[PDB]
């Protein structure tokens, strides 16, 4: 998965 490529950043 990626935390990421659903986070706001």
């Amino acid at each position: 998965q990626d935390v990421n490529t659903a986070v706001a950043w």
